[PDB]
Parts: structure tokens; C-alpha cells; sequence
């Protein structure tokens, strides 16, 4: 159709046309491609960059859409807000995040894309650029490992669709959603929908840092046994997909990952 994101290089006005409240931080927002038969433009695996001057500095930063290139006329974005004097550290929350907050029905934010290494060309062939201007290196996997933390699913959830939506994409992913609490499993329904509709190829777990009273699924930081037990076993060669706070990818995922059997070249933080 008619694509949005014709060139990476202009900001693309869109409006806000409805939010969702996911969870205490984490909003659902729904923006309006320029055309109600008009594509946001974006390859699976890859993000999109909203741009604003807020607080006099132009911050731009980037989400991962949660809708599909198949979606026309809307844009959603998972967006998690960073609330203002709600960390000892950071009493001014998020930049963008707090912004989207504040957008109300109709605003204008820009948005540019596509941006990303990794592009999922479908049927386990991914293709991902080592470095922004060098070619994208090729390689078909039966198995894709993920680790997503807190609004990192966002990254996933496109990679798992794209598989699931393709019944001739054998793909099997392996998925482990760390979060916070339960009430901070953002797009829970859609990914235990996921699961059941497609078991065979999408194998999902769970842990929280801080679980409920009943929870048939792990506890703590992410560790090796759950890379183990919940992603794919290293010799059946997958690809490790990780999105999570740069700590969480430093110290519980890039070294558990060795300990299970994952090189780091079979692995790719979006
Ligand atoms: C490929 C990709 C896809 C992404 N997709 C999404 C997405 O779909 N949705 C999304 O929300 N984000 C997404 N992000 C991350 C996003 O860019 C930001 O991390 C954040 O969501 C918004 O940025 P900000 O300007 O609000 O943060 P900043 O203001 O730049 O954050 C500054 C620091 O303050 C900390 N901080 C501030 N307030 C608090 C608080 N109350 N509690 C804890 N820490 C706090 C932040 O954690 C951070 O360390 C994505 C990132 C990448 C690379």
C-alpha cells in the first residue's frame, strides 16, 4: 500500500488518536498513519525513532512497534513512562516517555524509520548487519531464543508474530519475558494467545523479580537454568534475540548466555 517511513532520513508527523493503559507505566498509544490505508513502512525486526524538543533539548528516542506491517492506518507503540519523582535517582523520570504521557488526542509526534540490523526476511532467515553501513549477514536458524525485559517485548512480539502469522515458518521461539511484577507483564494475552495458537513454535516462560503468591512460572533475575530450560538448546544453532535495560543484558543475560552454550556471535541485543 501506500508506505509512511519513505525515507529514513524525514520525520514523519503522526497523531495520537487513543491510549491504552497497559499498566501503571506502560502505555499502549495508537498514532494515525497519514492515510487510513496508509503502512507504517517498517521491516520485521527493526524500530522506528520519535523525535520531540521537550524541556528545550531534542530528545530522540527509539521504540519498537507492536503493530504489523499488515496493520493500515495505525501505528501502536508500547510505550513504558517513566514517571517524574518515582526514582531516588531520577526524580525528572523519562524524556519521551513522560512526553507521550502528556500527548492528548491529536498531537503531533514525528516519527523516522526504518532503523535496526536486524531484519527477520522470514522462515528462519534473518539478516543482520554487523554495523549500521556494512551488509547484512545472512543466516537461516530452525530455533530463535529471546529475552525480553520489561518493554523489550515489543522487539520480540514483531519477530514472534511474523512467524506465527506464516504457517509454512517453522521457526520455533523460545521466549523469556522478565519483568518486574505481574502487573508489569505487558502484553500478556497476546503472547500466552500466541502460545496457544501456536505451541509447537512458540514456547513462552516467564520470570519476575519479585513474583505473585502463586507463580507457576520463575522467579528472580534471569539466570543460566532458565536460558537453558526456556530458550533453545545451543545445539540446535538459534539466534538469541535480546531486548531488556542495559543492565539486565550485561549482567544477567550476555554471562548466563556463555554458561548455557550461546555464542556471542548466535546472539543480537535490538
Ligand atoms: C529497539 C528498541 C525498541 C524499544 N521499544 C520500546 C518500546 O516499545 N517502548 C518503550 O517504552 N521503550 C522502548 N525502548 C526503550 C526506550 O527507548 C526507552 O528506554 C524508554 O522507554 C523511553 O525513553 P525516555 O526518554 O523516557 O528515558 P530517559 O529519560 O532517557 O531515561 C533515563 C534513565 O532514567 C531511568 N528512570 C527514570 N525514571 C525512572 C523510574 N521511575 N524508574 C526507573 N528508572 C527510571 C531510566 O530507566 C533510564 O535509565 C526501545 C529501545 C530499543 C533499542
Amino acid at each position: 500500500p501506500a508506505i509512511t517511513l519513505e525515507s529514513p532520513d524525514i520525520k514523519y508527523p503522526l497523531r495520537l488518536i487513543d491510549r491504552e493503559i497497559i499498566s501503571h507505566d506502560t502505555r499502549r498509544f495508537r498514532f494515525a498513519l497519514p492515510s487510513p490505508q496508509h503502512i507504517l513502512g517498517l521491516p520485521v525486526g527493526q524500530h522506528i525513532y520519535l523525535s520531540a524538543r521537550i524541556d528545550g533539548n531534542l530528545v530522540v528516542r527509539p521504540y519498537t512497534p507492536i503493530s504489523s506491517d499488515d496493520d493500515k492506518g495505525f501505528v501502536d507503540l508500547v510505550i513504558k513512562v517513566y514517571f517524574k519523582d518515582t526514582h531516588p535517582k531520577f526524580p525528572a523520570g523519562g524524556k519521551m516517555s513522560q512526553y507521550l504521557e502528556s500527548m492528548q488526542i491529536g498531537d503531533t509526534i514525528e516519527f523516522r524509520g526504518p532503523s535496526g540490523l536486524l531484519v527477520y526476511q522470514g522462515k528462519g532467515k534473518f539478516a543482520i548487519r554487523p554495523d549500521k553501513k556494512s551488509n547484512p549477514i545472512i543466516r537461516t536458524v530452525k530455533s530463535v531464543g529471546m529475552i525480553a525485559g520489561g518493554t523489550g517485548i515489543t522487539p520480540m512480539l514483531q519477530v514472534i508474530r511474523a512467524i506465527m502469522k506464516d504457517p509454512d515458518d517453522h521457526t520455533v521461539c523460545h521466549l523469556l519475558f522478565a519483568n518486574q511484577t505481574e502487573k508489569d507483564i505487558l502484553l500478556r494475552p497476546e503472547l500466552e494467545e500466541l502460545r496457544n495458537k501456536h505451541s509447537a513454535r512458540f514456547k513462552l516462560w516467564y520470570t519476575l523479580d519479585r513474583a505473585p503468591e502463586a507463580w507457576d512460572y520463575g522467579q528472580g533475575f534471569v539466570n543460566e537454568e532458565m536460558i537453558r530450560d526456556h530458550l533453545p538448546p545451543p545445539e540446535e544453532e538459534p539466534l538469541v534475540l535480546m531486548c531488556g535495560p542495559p543492565p539486565m543484558i550485561q549482567y544477567a543475560c550476555l554471562p548466563n548466555l556463555d554458561h548455557v552454550g550461546h555464542p556471542t556471535e548466535r546472539c543480537f541485543v535490538f
